[PDB]
This record gives structure tokens, sequence and C-alpha cells, in this order.
């Protein structure tokens, strides 16, 4: 069985849900997790033993002045005038969501130190995290995805003027998770807090159209070899198991196989989908979902150890 | 007056011509070049004697056993006796070419360790260095591209069957610059040949239509501010220079004047620029390179790290570079 390494934390607006994941799969992996690595706001890495991986512990993180780590080739590094102490580093789960974990810096970061990882490398960071690109993405691989408009700064008023809206419709950041800046529009005065909100995520701004209580379908899932090893559907704001035809799971899976392609090798990553008037709609990719979506997994122990397994790894 | 680190080098197949762009920009900007910055092929840092920065000292450089810096926090980790000193860097020039420069790993490097730069960000690396990407990118843009088929290895027998276009055909990776595994397909002869050259340089490989007579211009080019600061029109084969008109002319012209193509060309060739440009390449000297078919503009690609940073295409580069210096938050 593979040794690993749990990174978390990160410069991120869900930098707090990261340490929720990085918890849930200590109850998950238990003694399989040689390390534990807090990556903070300020871009410091620090070790955490196994018995501190608690929500107390990281209330109180700062009092505790951990010695900061330098990632380096193979692992991480420690300075004095003796020289460098060396903690080289089992195979790597990347668990930062949002800022510096699916932007593509650690995927960078990681891949620079040729240290091996769990995880969407460079390019899947980029596509997934930018939701203009995922459209872009899904658009030439005929994955169907909501009508948008794309607002910034600049063309906001221009793009918006002389407009009679059509109500209702959801507004977001181009690029964030958790629906940290996520509001729906149901009339004209409702826009400027709407557009305001999710200008303090990111630079662009993201308008679809809002359909109420359509259906949401997650599929979670990555590559092993030459097959997949899928989670099941979840139904995310209903209320376990989801209900669904043998043929639209098949559709959803289909899907799910295009859009990983080769790109999100080496990660466990969901889809998240519409359903309206029945045609699979793409919304978006999670590359690293809230505790790697392990709870839709039947046995997400045994597919992590698989996956772990099949990567080419070569320090 | 502000000063510059160069880095250069890499693991790139661009590694020498890297080392040559350093070189250039030595003697374009002299002493401003605060510090030269070596990458390796290991991904080690080195720092190098300004008077050591020519071919002749590179050609042996694997030898000359230098002593390994590691970057952190505002620049580079060096040891004392009084433990880590750091060397803090003035803005960086990312000058290496191709593989670890324009891929998006020392952009984030750069901006992981929040050290200042000029070079294309995460995104624009990304999409500018996959030329599958770039031609989605142009695409959503309204901007010309050749059609093309993009090929895998589990999937490059196939290729014929898949072509939707004839020969000739033009062969090359999806990512490697500097006409690098280019082969030119006249009949599925050579297409063997140039489809194992090409993905040597990478794990896909694109295909395009050959066309003949087509014209080659080239534009380099930054946003300083609000405002696009311009190069040159470079035609690559012909290595001639021709620049733009002014209709707000401040001379009286005494001599047969100078060799410009159309105001509606130049105007179209600056249009796709500033729109490929967006705020994508914000920080970056970036030249696209442009086919002309029947007086069309097609995008041929985009390069956030040219060589040399095309400083022999600008006026005044060195005041091109400081006021984009300048303008960086």
């Amino acid at each position: 069985h593979m040794e690993f390494c749990v990174l978390f934390g990160g410069a991120s607006f869900e930098h707090e849900i990261s340490i929720v994941s990085a918890i849930a799969l200590k109850g998950v992996l238990k003694d399989r997790i040689k390390y534990f690595i807090f990556l903070d706001e300020n871009h410091h890495f620090y070790l955490i033993e196994e018995s501190n991986m608690h929500s107390k512990y990281f209330a109180q993180i700062k009092e505790k002045k951990l010695p900061p780590l330098i990632l380096t080739h193979n692992g991480l590094l420690k300075n004095s005038f003796l020289g460098a102490k060396i903690i080289e580093l089992p195979l790597v789960i990347n668990l930062v969501h949002g800022g510096d974990g699916e932007d593509g810096k650690l995927a960078s970061l990681l891949e620079f130190y040729r240290i091996a990882f769990i995880g969407p490398r460079i390019e899947a960071s980029v596509l997934s995290y930018n939701k203009y690109l995922t459209k872009l993405y899904a658009k030439d691989l005929g994955i169907k995805t909501l009508d948008y408009v794309l607002l910034n700064e600049k063309n906001r008023a221009n793009a918006l003027d002389l407009m009679n809206f059509n109500f209702p419709f959801i507004v977001k950041p181009s690029n964030a998770g958790s629906s940290l800046g996520v509001n729906v529009v149901k009339e004209e005065k409702e826009l400027i807090y709407a557009l305001d909100s999710a200008f303090e995520y990111s630079k662009e701004v993201l308008i679809e159209p809002f359909i109420q209580g359509v259906k949401e379908y997650n599929l979670a899932g990555c590559k092993i070899k030459k097959d997949f090893c899928f989670s099941y559907i979840e139904e995310p704001n209903k209320q376990p198991k989801a209900s669904l035809s043998n043929a639209l799971e098949e559709q959803l899976k289909e899907n799910f196989k295009k859009l990983y392609s080769d790109l999100f090798d080496g990660a466990i990553i969901r889809c998240d989908f519409f359903v309206i008037e029945n045609e699979v709609y793409l919304n978006e990719i999670n590359p690293i979902p809230g505790s790697l979506a392990n709870y839709l997994f039947d046995d997400f122990k045994t597919t992590l150890e698989n996956l772990a397994q099949s990567l080419p790894k070569t320090p």
C-alpha cells in the first residue's frame, strides 16, 4: 500500500474548507498518510503532527509558531548555518481548493520540483478554474453549457445599458467555488449588488440564465490505466443514492469521460451537470472536490490506492 | 531608472536560444540588469557574473561547478554563518523560452513567491503554449486561423482517416515553438516521418493545410496603461522591417518614402493584436505571428516571450521596457 502526504490550506477563499477535507481524509486514510503539510496564506509550508489535525488546533494556529518549510526538489527543506535539512515527501494529495491548488500555481510548483502528486496538472487547472475557459473547452468537445455573458469592470456599463432584462438570471465570478460570490437576480435593483459582490471575487463575472428546481447531477471519477472509476451520482440539493435512468447515468459518464480526456490524468475530479428538458449541460468541473468526493465512492480508499499506483512516478 | 534581473535557461528545447536572448539584452540594457539568473535543466538557480555572460563561458558552463541558489519569497536563498540570507530581486525579465518560461511554471513560481516580473502570467502562458488552446481562444474572439486536426499517440495511426482537408500538410507539435519538429508533407509517404519526428517534442501533434504564397507578418507589442506600444512589422523570411504610417505627421518628406503595407492591413494587424492581447497578456511583451491569405489576417501563433524579447523591432526598447516596468502594480 502507498504512503501519502496531504497538502491543504492555501492562499484561497476556500482555505477553511480545505482543512475540513484534510481532516476528512485523515479518517479515510488513517495511518496511510506519512505527512500533513499546511500551506498558509503567506505561502509557508508547515508539517503538522497527525494528533494536531483537528478543528481546535487550527482555530489557534497562529500562536503556535510553527517552523516554516521551503519547497524544494523532491520535498521540503529547513535551513540553519549547518545547511539544509530535506524532508523527502511521498506522493502528495493536493487538497487545496481554489486559490493556489486549483489555479495551476501548485500543479506548476509541485511539477517544477519533481514532486509526484494527485491533482489536476497545469492545463487541467487553468481550464477548470476559469469558467469562461471551461465553456470553450466544453463547446469544443460538443458538450452543452448554459448561454452566458462574460463581463469585466470595463465593459460593465456598456453591455448592460439600453437593455431590457429577461429575469431571472444567475451572477457568479468567473473563477471561484462554494458559491462565494453567487447571487440570483429577479429584478433590476437586485443587479448592482449581485455584480458588486461577484467582482469582489474575480476581475470577471459570468451572467447565466436561472432555471430553478432544474435537475442537478454530480459525477466524481478518475482514470486508472486505460479505464475509468466512477463514483455514485450525487443529487446535491435534494434533501444516499440518486434516482436516474440507466441511460441518463450513461450520458453523464460519457460526458465526464470526454471532459477528463488526458488533461485530468492523475486527478480525482467531479463534474457537475444540469439536466434541462432532459439534455445534459456541463455546469462545472471541480478537479479538487470537497474531501475528494470520497463519500460518493463505493470504496474510496481502494480507488485512491489504485490511482496512486498507476502513476508513472519517478523521483 | 528601474533595475531588472534577467532569468534565462530552463528545461526547454529552446534552452540554448534563451542564453542567446540574455546575452542580447545584456548588450542592450547593460547595468540596469542588476542580476543574471541561470536556470539549468535540473532546475537549479545560479547567479552569473555579468562579465561571464557570453557563448564561450556557457559552452563550458556544466563544468564551472557554480553554487545553486534556492528560490523563495522575494528572491533567492543563500546561506551564511548566520543562516539563511535573502537576495532580494528587482523586477525579473522572464526570458526562458518554451518549457518552463512559457508553459505557466515560472509564471506561477514568481507569482507564488511575490516576485515582480515582465512576462506572461498563468492563463496567458497556458493559452499561448498549447496551439490547440490558442485555436480555441482565437476562434471565440472572431480571429481567423487555419483548420486543423489534433493527434494523440493512441490515435496517430488513424491520421489520414481523420483528415478533413487535402495534402499538402504542415505538421507541428502542439507546443514546441522555434520551428522545432515542423515538417511540410506533400504526400502520405512523408507523413510517417513528419509525425514521429514532431511527437519527439510533444504528446500532441497538430496538422494544418500548407498554403503556398502566404504573406508572413509578425507584430510585437505590449500594453502600457491604456495604450499599446507597437514594434515594427517583421517579415520573418525576408528579414525586413516595416513600420506604421502616421496620420499625425510632423515632418516634411524630402526622400522617396519607405516600404510599408496598406493602411487597411496595418490596421487589421493591430486590431487582431489588441484583441488577442486583451487582458490576458498584461505585463508581457508578446509577438503575434500572422498569415495573410487573400487580404485576410489569420493568426499563426502567440509568442509571449519572443526571441531576444524582439528588442530589435522596437524604436526605443529601453524606454518601452522601462515604461512597462513602471506601469506594473
